[PDB]
């Protein structure tokens, strides 16, 4: 038996993409592929496992899916587990994006914008979590223990957030087989599309940490390609506007990044800037175009409040699949169930990879081990990799970054991710509260002092209180 | 004949210094001694030379004492050339303190306390100019280049500031054969005096980067002996007071930091610390007694108007020796003139030890080599080391420096260095922009622009804003 767990798997959409890519994958889409749905939200779990068991039918799939509320059960003798678990505590919030809002609320409330978890180069929403992300770090580190003992072949796939962070502390402080996954690097596809290029016939590659990633290489028909991105600068960036509040891999804030590195900052990297974008959303406006990009006081509650209507109408969905065994899914909601089209993501071509042999090119959370020269060993890195049957091969990263990226963003937020970390494993505040000393929004230490004292006060975090009680 | 060569010995007090070492050193006190006193400032020059010359008159010495205006002169087949120049213009300043202190004030004028080179674990007064500091970099670089060609085998013996950034700057750039000299280590001398240690019966060793220095070894009887800290700071810390605005080694913040970093900080690095102690006025007093250090608004006046009065003293004492040949400096100022004391700095002992093999321990910035193996082999050091005719030997540096002055100080200060370096290098007023976008202080990028535009105004600024002219 082929054993795929999900943890967290009342990720409604993200278990359905999982089990519609295994589901449309050949080599497993089969009768021994078994397909753990884990989660302890039993209204979000029933619902995903409902849609998923009724998807695979139409599909014409014989893969099993079992739902599970046990953890243990779930990693009991798995041969890829994917956490997407995203905690939260039912009595207070819908959604570990909840939780995220609320401390951030606090946050500005004390004076910090967008909260303390919005830093230099580390602006993307709900990445961490009162900096050192407890509740997120313990049940990875709970999840790599109990894999340690009950699934030793067993490749744990991260992909809640912190990725860095987390995949970091699993490798370092467990060695479990832990690796880290992200889409970012599918921005340069919207690059090669506005610059009028084949993406075929483009030469590329990208390198750096989680959400920190830079098109170090980028050439096309045998020259480098970036004079080609001047002239789109020259021409048509003044014309540029974001279609959406996602949309930033073109913005001015892009391009003001790539004229002071020298490569282009990929994907989420673009909202991972310094304070120069992001001092209020005006900034954030002039920087990212008219939405102010997606991690402001308008676009991310707006766009959480998507997110919660979406998961509620799955979940009434389910309720309708019940009542209706005769629908088809795959024709009344192509969007949510496609057919015959694999998701592009990154997660079931890695588990083919490793369990089939299908080698392919993926953009992995890995440790260095000297792929950039410059930096430890063990530091987690996003690299460009090729997976088959034999593990995880490291492409040499050539160009190699720039004297400037180095020294001014990635070894800034390498050192971020070991305060963040040394944070969490030495249940000292005084970190947490030097992390703020080194904050360009803090005025004083007493601002510190209590804005971390409301964030621990509020009823969710009594067990984030009690870990970091002197 | 043995050269050596003061750059900057309009510097009166140091070059008297320095004279009176070398006449007081048996190996160094020779006919065959020749002292280059060589300086742009000629009342400045003309005033140490004549002071020294009376000086090894009445301390019986028969080392020879050169007065030039010429660099190259100065440079010429030099054995060891000690840079102590800081340069200043004459149409508006009287010393380079002057010209420091008076863009430190535009930049207070624009919401940077304490000068936009005031920076976190960097504020040391005086430290840096205006980031990259362009003159005092251009000048050490122009020496260095004249030494590898008409002094090959010399020393350039770097002791103005920034020494780290130049020492760096000149090692990486040139590879002549440049050390860094500080006298910052002396700080442990008063912990042991503050717990009463016979300093002979203490293991001690200390390491880091110049001005962020730590006591990494403490060791007394045979145990460790920061439990005997741990005692004081409960005991005697609440009735500390300065002495003066310097002393600082054993106030709150020295021994905040040794909290949380688990070693003490020694010497001036106590004065760089976190934003935490600097805040304002206010806070520098609650942190370092009643003065609230040397690193502040009334203070730091008063010490560089203190100087000025100094040396129109001297000038005015070798317009005086000059008219009564028959005084003896020796009686009338033994301060300034001593006889039968060496000063206890390191800049002779290291000459006598590389001439003349009178080995001996020092503190000097050089290379790391894999001393402390986390950081890179070229990154200069202030490193405890052996010295003789072999040249400077490395001890091992054991215990190890902690983890958080490793993620959490010295890294951090490392990168500002190299920020500091690119700025200079490229001639890059954005990489000037990019440091202070990444200072606590900056409100807005608008405000980044406005500083530094003003700063580059100043008239005595023509050749620096000409040099990052766009
Ligand atoms: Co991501
Ligand atoms: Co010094």
């Amino acid at each position: 038996h082929m054993k795929i767990s999900i943890i967290g798997a009342g990720s409604v959409r993200f278990a359905l993409q999982l089990v519609g890519d295994i589901a449309q994958t050949e080599e497993l889409s089969r009768e021994d592929t078994h397909i753990y749905m884990m989660d302890v939200h039993e209204r979000r779990l029933n619902a995903s496992y409902i849609l998923a068991r009724k998807y695979v039918e139409e599909l014409n799939s014989p893969v099993k899916i079992v739902k599970t509320s046990s953890l243990d059960e779930a990693i009991d003798g798995a041969d890829f587990i994917i956490n997407t678990a995203y905690p939260y505590d039912p009595r207070y919030h819908d959604s570990g994006s909840q939780r995220w809002d609320e401390v951030t609320k606090v946050g500005e409330k004390h004076g910090y914008y967008r909260g303390i978890d919005s830093q230099e180069l580390n602006m993307v929403s709900t990445y961490t979590y009162v900096l050192s992300s407890y509740p997120d770090m313990k049940l990875a580190l709970e999840i790599a223990e109990k894999m340690k003992k009950m699934a030793p072949k067993a490749y744990l796939m991260q992909t809640a957030n912190p990725v860095f962070e987390i995949t970091q502390a699993v490798r370092r402080w467990t060695g479990a087989n832990i690796v880290g996954f992200c889409h970012g690097v599918a921005g340069v596809y919207e690059v090669f599309e506005k610059l009028d290029l084949d993406p075929e016939e483009v030469d590329w590659q990208v390198a750096g940490v989680n959400h920190g990633i830079w098109l170090n290489r980028f050439r096309y028909r045998g020259e480098d390609a970036y004079p080609l991105l001047d002239e789109w600068i020259e021409k048509k960036l003044p014309e540029w506007e974001p279609k959406n509040p996602w949309d930033t891999q073109m913005s001015p804030a892009a391009m003001d990044m790539y004229k002071f590195y020298g490569m282009l900052p990929i994907g989420d990297t673009v909202r991972n800037g310094s304070w120069k974008y992001h001092y209020n959303l005006e900034t954030k406006k002039k920087w990212f175009g008219k939405f102010g990009g997606i991690d402001n006081e308008v676009e991310r509650p707006k766009f959480h409040e998507q997110l919660r209507r979406a998961r509620e109408r799955l979940i009434k969905l389910a309720e309708e699949v019940q009542q209706n065994p005769g629908m088809k899914l795959t024709e009344e909601h192509p969007e949510i169930f496609p057919k015959g089209k694999l998701s592009g993501e990154q997660h079931i071509p890695f588990i083919n990879a490793i369990a089939n042999n299908k080698r392919v090119r993926l953009f992995l959370n890995v440790e260095n081990q000297g792929t950039l020269k410059d930096f430890p060993d063990d530091v987690v890195m996003e690299l460009p990799v090729w997976v088959d049957c034999c593990g995880i091969h490291r492409e040499k990263v050539e160009p190699d970054l720039t004297h400037r990226i180095k020294i001014f963003y990635l070894w800034p937020r390498i050192l971020r991710m070991e305060w963040n970390l040394e944070a969490y494993i030495s249940r000292d505040r005084k970190v947490l509260e030097e992390i703020l000393i080194r904050d360009p929004r803090t005025k004083s230490y007493e601002q510190i002092v209590q804005v971390l004292d409301e964030i621990f006060n509020l009823p969710f975090n009594e067990e984030l209180r009690r870990y970091y009680k002197e």
